């Protein structure tokens, strides 16, 4: 049972070495660029407001990246290959929804997973209000909306974005939602501004949805 | 007698300082240092059920308990203190969360925890929760049925194992004049597997059947 | 006069010296224990019943809650500190009890600066003004007999062997109640209660606030 | 060269702030032996909402507060002739003035910073949105509705803090011309309150506003 | 590449070194004075008119507000810092101006991470995205001429001798305005104004944002 206090001490020592004994990573630069992978799972479309043209979505947004400053040798740490930590202990990217109408709300505990090769996985669940015209949601063809995500302060030469797939994950979508999903895609886009040389990257989340019509009966999920 | 109670008070200051200021905070469980967390619910009120958004608002107390070796002490060195209350910010707490909440949880009680000499912690946040629920049927005799799963957000079953003492949600505090009456409320431990990973994942499924008070 | 100015200066330095000896000398009070229990006195003054929602069965109440307790670690000899017999300070500088409404439906909102009064015998007086939403069925509010609701207040984490709760009176103070409120108060009472549970030896104390009210 | 003088005046300001704030313990607040006079004045910006279902009204206003501390004085000659500065309100003591009949926490609409001058005067001007207890009945007639809310210290009696007003007329010059509600009059009046339990008098400023639908 | 990783490490150290020298090596900037006046450039990009409330005469606007200024104490020689000419940093790490909307009815809400760009000549660029409720009478929004509203922005505590405000253009940027908004913009202008008060010698500067809009 002295093995247990031992591995606890190894973890404590690892985090102290990583966090306490080095200054926090200052973020990416044009000389030290970063790639952030984004992926979305849509959970629920909660509300569509046709008087303001705002829609409210609940989703999980997976973010991952890699820092050399987060690497270690599992063998000096008693074979710890990964650990959970508070997101406040690490640098995280400034990714944001460009068309939000209210401050995004965080639904999940804010913690991340770091492994020995320096990879970070951060998966905040969020509630978002964003600009969307729901017109046609009460029909069978439904309504279509889009919101773009990306760094607020960094261009493409500092932070690049990529997605693993263009399919947004619907496997967790709430089956009894007021709204059913017809389709959801997530697409990397490159934009330029005349005033500036560098590219700007965003991931475009496009959702087609309609009012769910129920039969009379219990729909179980 | 009044000079004993000053020692008593100094004994706790000393115990608190020895636990909290001497080693670092517990950095969560690991695969080879896993932790069991007991979870149990007491439902207070169903406040609102919204047909327009399909969200329901529950008020409840969520009882969490676990045990840490680093929180143990010998009461004889501490003036026979067997336990104390402390701010929850002073201790590690599990990341248990409702998977299908639609709004940030609202905290209805001061956040303090009880720690006892064998290192067991008792944490009892009272909360208001909005979660995804379709209230249809709430006006029938059969009523409406909703489910919300709770568990660790970031830790798997090899790190945090999750348990209940009973599969019965505690109704003894449920508000008798609520707009909604409770037909049944259950809390069931479930084990889940993802094809992506060998690790089992644990949740407690809170299932509630309810209808408008008639 | 620079004699008056010096006087002012010396008296400020005295209060500063008192506060520094109390607060910066010994670690903050760790809270009460079985061997060192604390008595907390509660009293309520009702200000407005702002609304009653019959769709959710919630009521919103504005009130002032007076809390007071004594700590030996807050005591001083006024002779050593310029004849200061008391002072006002931020509620953050001192231990406060964990008293909470057991049947709130939303986090309680604090309406007043959070400051407390401390006296040389170690007594603390703290009067937060608050707005609370709590579970109440306001059926009958539209009839002469009115509606009745109750909410219990007490320590969330400390049982009766640690914190003992008491009331000055069993009569809620109505003297500051808003005369133009949508609801008039038929009566309000505040009563200490002691509860025991099969599971546990320790008694649990609360103060039970019962308000009977109807539309103006 | 010119950048040198500017650099010097910055150093001067920083030196003054350090001497005032870092080089001494903050003012403990007023006492019976060291009382403080606080000047209060109101400018009404907008009556936003009048809710007849709850009897609450929502006002946007700025509240001017000023007082003088000997411990904020300095000789401009030792400070590069700085006669005043702007500072964060957290850096200095501010009085506990409060609306006694508020129904929700006041919302702060302006950056919280104060102006301090060499003679020790502080000027602090928070812009606020306030919901308070008011019965709007009559708001739909030509006579209008009347409402009053009292402002004063929460924790200090008249022997510690004394309130004064510059004038009994509330400043309307900034009132929003297109507001849903028109102002017939607004007065701000110092009042002395007595309670049976206590020798100490209690001071407040009573803000009375007559208004009607525009 | 392994030596390529040494170079990245070195560049991280350079930036960390830079920030440490700017921030931890001096007391905070105390803000502007009449002897060290400051010019702030303001520009607006209109995003959405979310809601026009005719029962309260409040309108809710989503916009980006670009603020730019220059501090001598933020300058550095890139040659001493590995040729870094700019960096991003948390807005909390720097002084920021007190610019505020004078006719807001609710606290402004921040929609974007608060970080700023600083470059070697001492220029800062801060671009908060915000949602603002302000006093506006939406009458005529359902007609052809539409409705017209205006809100003034400027320093809350500094006069013209300390903070001067400019705009680069009198034209609000509409290129990002949501095409599907409930409301379409007929025009938006942003104009520097100089306010004078009888009581005071010092002028007070503001930027007046005027928006003419109607139901789509
Ligand atoms: C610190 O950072 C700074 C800023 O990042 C950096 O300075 C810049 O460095 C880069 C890399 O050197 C420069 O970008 C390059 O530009 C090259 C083209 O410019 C050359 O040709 C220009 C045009 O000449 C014609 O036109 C003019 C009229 O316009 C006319 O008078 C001429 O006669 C001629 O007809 C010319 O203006 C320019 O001359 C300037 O710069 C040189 C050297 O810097 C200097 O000697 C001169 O006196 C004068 O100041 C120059 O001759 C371009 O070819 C090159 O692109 C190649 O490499 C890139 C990758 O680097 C590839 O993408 C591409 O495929 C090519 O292979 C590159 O884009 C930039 O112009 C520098 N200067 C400034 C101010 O931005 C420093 O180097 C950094 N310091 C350190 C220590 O790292
Ligand atoms: C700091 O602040 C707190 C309050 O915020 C102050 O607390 C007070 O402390 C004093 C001193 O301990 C208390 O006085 C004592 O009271 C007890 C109990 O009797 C009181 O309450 C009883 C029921 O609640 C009741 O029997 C009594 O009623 C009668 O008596 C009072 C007059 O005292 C009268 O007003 C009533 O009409 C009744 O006739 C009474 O309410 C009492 O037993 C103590 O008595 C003895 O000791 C005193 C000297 O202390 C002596 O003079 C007597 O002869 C006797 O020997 C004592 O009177 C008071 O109750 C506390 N009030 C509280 C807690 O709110 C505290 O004093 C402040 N400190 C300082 C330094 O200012
Ligand atoms: C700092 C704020 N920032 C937010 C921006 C905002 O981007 C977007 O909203 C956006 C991006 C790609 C495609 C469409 C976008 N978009 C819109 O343009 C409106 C709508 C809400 C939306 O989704 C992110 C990228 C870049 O900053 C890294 C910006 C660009 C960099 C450059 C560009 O100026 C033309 C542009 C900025 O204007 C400011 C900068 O000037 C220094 C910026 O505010 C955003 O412009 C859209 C754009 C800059
Ligand atoms: C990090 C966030 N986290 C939240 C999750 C969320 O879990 C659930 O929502 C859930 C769990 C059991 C049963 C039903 C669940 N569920 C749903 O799946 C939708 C509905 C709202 C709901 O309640 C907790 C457990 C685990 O993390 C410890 C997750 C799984 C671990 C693994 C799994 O990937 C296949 C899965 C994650 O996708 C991410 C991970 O990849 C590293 C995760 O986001 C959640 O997936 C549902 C699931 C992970
Ligand atoms: C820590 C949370 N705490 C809140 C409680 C809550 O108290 C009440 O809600 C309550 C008390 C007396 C009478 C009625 C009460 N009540 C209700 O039960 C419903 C309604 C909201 C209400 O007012 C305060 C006192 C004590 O904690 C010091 C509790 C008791 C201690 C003991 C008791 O268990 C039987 C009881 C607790 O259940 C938990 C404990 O077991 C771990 C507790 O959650 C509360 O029980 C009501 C009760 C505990
Ligand atoms: C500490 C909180 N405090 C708020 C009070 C509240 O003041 C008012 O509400 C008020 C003041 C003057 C005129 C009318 C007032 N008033 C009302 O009383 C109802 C309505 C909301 C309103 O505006 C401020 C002044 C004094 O505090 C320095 C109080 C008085 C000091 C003394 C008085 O006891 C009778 C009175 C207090 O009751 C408590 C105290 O006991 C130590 C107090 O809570 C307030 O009483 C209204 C009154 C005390
Ligand atoms: C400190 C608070 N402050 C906010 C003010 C508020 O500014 C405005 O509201 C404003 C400014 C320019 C033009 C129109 C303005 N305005 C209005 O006045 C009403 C309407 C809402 C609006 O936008 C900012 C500028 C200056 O402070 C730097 C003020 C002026 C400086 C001077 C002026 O006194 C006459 C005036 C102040 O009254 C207080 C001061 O006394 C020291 C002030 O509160 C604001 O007056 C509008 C005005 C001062
Ligand atoms: C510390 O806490 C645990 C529970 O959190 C206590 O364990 C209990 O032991 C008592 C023996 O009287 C039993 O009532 C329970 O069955 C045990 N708990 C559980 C969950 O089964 C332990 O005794 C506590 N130590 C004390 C009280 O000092
Ligand atoms: C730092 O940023 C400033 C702008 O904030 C840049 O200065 C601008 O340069 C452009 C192009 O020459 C000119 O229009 C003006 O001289 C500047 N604009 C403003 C607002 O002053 C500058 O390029 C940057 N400095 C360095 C050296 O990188
Ligand atoms: C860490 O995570 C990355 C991303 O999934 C993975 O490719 C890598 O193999 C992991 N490293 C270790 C040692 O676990
Ligand atoms: C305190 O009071 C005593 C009288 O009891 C007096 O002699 C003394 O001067 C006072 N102390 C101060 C500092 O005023
Ligand atoms: C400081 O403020 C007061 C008014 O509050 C004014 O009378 C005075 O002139 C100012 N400065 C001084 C006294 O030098």
């Amino acid at each position: 049972d002295d093995d247990k206090l031992h591995s606890q001490a190894n973890l404590m020592r690892l985090k102290s070495d990583l966090f306490n004994r080095s200054p926090m990573y200052p973020g990416p630069t044009k000389d030290d660029p970063l790639t952030v992978y984004l992926s979305f799972s849509l959970l629920d479309i909660v509300k569509a407001d046709s008087s303001t043209n705002e829609v409210d979505l609940v989703y999980w947004e997976q973010q991952s990246w890699k820092l050399n400053s987060l690497m270690w040798d599992p063998n000096e740490y008693g074979n710890i290959t990964d650990f959970r930590t508070s997101a406040a202990d690490i640098w995280t990217p400034d990714i944001t929804a460009y068309s939000s109408t209210r401050p995004v709300q965080v639904l999940s505990p804010q913690n991340a997973l770091v492994n020995s090769s320096g990879h970070v996985q951060y998966l905040p669940a969020q509630r978002l209000s964003f600009m969307c015209d729901p017109t046609g949601v009460d029909s069978e063809e439904g309504a279509t909306c889009a919101v773009k995500f990306g760094s607020w302060s960094y261009g493409g030469w500092e932070i690049d974005l990529k997605t693993d797939t263009d399919q947004v994950d619907l496997s967790s979508y709430y089956a009894s939602s007021k709204y059913e999903i017809l389709s959801a895609t997530q697409t990397r886009q490159v934009q330029h501004y005349s005033c500036c040389p560098e590219p700007y990257i965003d991931v475009n989340l496009v959702v087609k949805f309609r009012e769910r019509r129920a039969g009379n009966g219990f729909f179980r999920n």
